[PDB]
This record gives structure tokens, sequence and C-alpha cells, in this order.
């Protein structure tokens, strides 16, 4: 049975969150769009293997929208790592395996380096380390223009799975619709510079499993592959692109379960 | 003024070849389809920076079809390298800069390791090191189905630019049509295990520049990025996919020129 509820943290945030299962903690951190319904299938499938899975909407996004402005403007990996630790504190999760894509990826690595005592192991997928102009320039349009542009980028360019992306349903797309402008304004200018991978030695011998999408163009995350190799970090591929928990839920869960078991 | 001629080597091959310019030798080795017209405008552009540029159809392909069966069956990088060195010998090219994509990449790296006195510097692009079943399963089909399958794969999947591909013209496309069957039977099963890149340390500190197509799916040549990094070899991107010299002649020619000038 899944817990769906909210919990507030001292930093001003009311987090919407979900929990299923018993066992060691696995925490699924959203990409920038902040929407945890994307993990819904996987939450069950990972739990069914003997884990306790927790996920949540990110500050300012979807049902965690009650939050002060600093938590969704000028966002950095260190801010987000701070927020996440706070919700693990409130939920009394002492030790956690963490997964994260994009700004979640930067976040999980930042958790790993910053809170080594809390983080049993981290999976990072497609960590953004470069300023992208076709993303930053979206922030100075109308909100409704940005929602139209980015709903299309997600759907046709980076879903990795158009049908699956669409099958998430109207409620999810209505929430994402409101997140697109918030994301555009708070994330793509400040997340890349914050990437905690500029120090290779801090990376080395850490329980970190990095992945990039099989179908993503080689240029988008080429730098991830070079970085993980220079630091001896395990680096591999998942099917799809930016959202393997959406396009390939079954392979995603198996991957989380199997990487988790390896570090238990 | 391009020389367009034929020269025979004592291993039984009559090569169709092209030469333009005056200056240090730059040799452009085709991909597995073996067709040198794909280089046409880059030949001119590179030579106009002070280089003699030579290129050639590969044995058993296009206008170099007059060759004994061993040169186009069970093909390996060591075999191709040995053929290329035989045509360089015939053209009295003693010290060459070499470009190669795909099996041509395997070949240029095999050239660099095997003939360091002969090779000023080597540029390899998208070097195949993995068995791919869909390529391999085409050998068993009838010539015409192989041509249909592979013509489509090149057009829609890996060209990096379908207009540029189509614009090669009917003559080129009719020589490729004959080459697909020859290529399917001779190359995909035996080229990858011959990849000369399993000895990382022999690549270390060599004059080698490796590239991958910016738009190629990350999975296709992820392994190239790993190997070059482990080995210290310069790795970067060219725009497009498997045929940068068709889809982006200008960036391609400038890249060959710059990289060559680095090694003079
Ligand atoms: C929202 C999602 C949309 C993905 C939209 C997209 O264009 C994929 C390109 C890869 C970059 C994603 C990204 C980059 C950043 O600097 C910060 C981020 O939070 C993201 C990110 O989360 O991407
Ligand atoms: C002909 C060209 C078609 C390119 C067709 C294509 O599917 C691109 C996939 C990358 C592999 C190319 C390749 C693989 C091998 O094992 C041997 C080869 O000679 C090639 C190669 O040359 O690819």
């Amino acid at each position: 049975m899944r817990t769906r509820s909210t919990i507030s943290t001292p930093n001003g945030i009311t987090w919407y969150y979900e929990q299923e299962g018993t066992g060691p903690d696995v925490v699924l951190v959203p990409d920038g769009l902040g929407e945890c319904q994307m993990f819904d299938s996987s939450v069950s499938q990972i739990a069914a293997q003997g884990f306790r899975v927790t996920t949540f909407d990110m500050p300012g996004m979807s049902r965690s929208a009650k939050a002060p402005p600093e938590t969704y403007t000028e966002v950095t990996a260190q801010k987000l790592a701070s927020y996440v630790i706070s919700v693990l504190d409130a939920l009394d999760i002492k030790h956690a395996t963490v997964w994260g894509c994009a700004s979640g990826a930067s976040t999980v690595v930042a958790l790993l380096l910053g809170y080594p005592d809390r983080i049993r192991n981290a999976m990072c997928h497609e960590l953004p380390t470069k300023l992208l102009d076709h993303l930053s320039n979206t922030a100075v349009l109308e909100d409704e223009e940005i929602s139209k542009i980015l709903a299309n980028v997600m759907l046709n360019d980076v879903s990795g799975g158009s049908e699956a992306w669409q099958a998430m349903g109207d409620e999810v797309h209505a929430r994402l619709h409101k997140n697109y402008p918030v994301w555009a304004r708070g994330y793509p200018r400040t997340i890349p510079p914050s990437a905690p991978v500029k120090d290779l030695e801090a990376l080395r011998g850490k329980p970190l499993d990095w992945t990039v999408g099989a179908a993503t163009p080689t240029e988008s995350f080429f730098d991830n592959i070079v970085t993980a190799t220079k630091a001896g970090v395990n680096i591999g591929l998942l099917p799809g692109m930016h959202f393997p928990y959406v396009s390939h839920p079954d392979v995603f869960a198996k991957y989380v379960v199997e990487t988790t078991q390896k570090h238990l």
C-alpha cells in the first residue's frame, strides 16, 4: 500500500511525497520538472523487491509548490541536496540509496559527496554540466509560451518514448504545464555551473553508478562519459533518453534494484 | 586538377584512386562501403591548404572491384591496413596523414600501430568494436534485399543529413547498390573483433585523434569514448553522424586540415 501525504520542513517547504514498501531506503529524486508521478510504476516494482521507496515533488513544482522563492529560483545542486536531506530528516530516513536524473543527478552526487554517512550509493543519470542557450533563452517569454515550447521539447525530442510520455495522463500534464515556466526560470542558468564533478579525486572510489541514455545524441552527455572514465566511476547506458523511468519502467526498476543490491 | 586513375598492387588489386594538390600527403580512407566519391569536395578543400590529397575505392568496392576474394571477405583491420600500405607504396607516398571512418577507422589505427614510420598522424572516427546482429544477419539474404535494407539504413538512420546523402547522385548510389552485398558478407562479422584498440597502452601517447558524430546515438560509440579516455587519446565530436564528409564537408575539411597542421 502506498503512502501519499505531505510533510513540512523548517526551510519553508511543504513537500508532497509518496512511500511504498519495507526494507532499506531508496529515494527517487525527480529531474528538473519536479514531478514524482513519473516514478509511479517503478515505485511499486522496486518496493516489491524488498525496499522502502520514497519519492516527492521538488520545491516550487507540482504538489510541493508551497515553498519560498529561494528554493526554486537560482537553483544549484547544493541547494537541492540541502532540501533533500531535510525531507529525509523529517521522514527519518537515516540511510538511503538515491537516484537522480539531470538536476536530480547533480543533486544526488552532491548528496553523496556532502553526506557520505547518509548515502549508501548514488545513481546519477545525464548530469548537466553545460550552459545551453536554447534553454536559457526560453525564460524571457510568456509563461504560456514556455509551457507550449517545453511541453513539445519533452514530448518529441527527449521523452525517449512518445507513447509512454503521453500515457502519463492529463493530471500529470496539467501539473507539468505549470512547472515548465518555474523550471525555465530557476534551473538551466544555475544548475550546470554548480555541477559537483569538477574534482575527480572526490569522485574516486565512491559508490556512484552513472548512466546516460542509449538513444540520447552523443553530444548531449559526452562530457559525463569522459568525466566518469577519468574518475574510475562506473558508467553505462539505460534505454531511452532523458526519462528512462517513463520510457522503460521495467528496465529502470531492475536497474535500481540491481545496483542497490550490489551495495547492500 | 584531380588525377582520376588506376594503379595495381602485387596483392592482386587494381585500385581506382584520386589525387589533388601538392604538399605533405593526406590520405582519406573510406568507410566500409569503400566509395571515394563521398570525399569529392573535401579533397579539393584540404588540398587548397597545401596538401597532396589521395583517396581510393576500397578493394572489392566500386571501381576497385578488381581484386581477389580474400581482400573483401573475412575483412579485418590488419588486412585493410596492409592493402592501404600497398597502394601508398605504389603511389610512392612515404609519410602520410590518414583519415578513416568505421572499418576505415580500424584501418588507420592499425596503420598507426603497425607502421609508425609511415604515418605522421591518424584521425579515426566511429571505430566499430561491437558485433551488431542486425548488420550481421544481412549476409544470409539475397543481394537485392541487402541493398534495399542497407540503402535505407544509410539514407534515414546514419547519414547525418539525408539531403546531402541523396545529393551524391544516381551514379554514386548505383555503385553503392552493388557494394552493400559485398560489404554485408565481408565486414560486419570480422571487422569488430579485429579492432586494434584493445591494447590501450599501445595507443598511449601516439599521434591519434578520435572523433564521434555529435548526433550519433550515444550507444553506438560510447565504447570509443571510454577507450580514448582510458588511453589519453584526444577525443571530440564532428557534427552529423557516420559520414561527416558527406553531411558537413566544410567542417570536415577544416578539421582534417587543422589536425594535420598540428603534426607538421
Ligand atoms: C527538466 C529537464 C528537461 C529536459 C529538457 C532538455 O532539453 C534535455 C536537455 C538536457 C538538460 C536538462 C537540464 C539542464 C539543466 O541545466 C538543468 C536541468 O534541471 C535540466 C533538467 O532537469 O531537464
Ligand atoms: C559501411 C558502414 C555502414 C554504416 C551502417 C551503420 O549501421 C552504422 C553503424 C556503425 C557500424 C559500422 C560498421 C561496422 C562494422 O562492424 C564494419 C564496418 O565496415 C562498418 C562500416 O563501415 O559501416
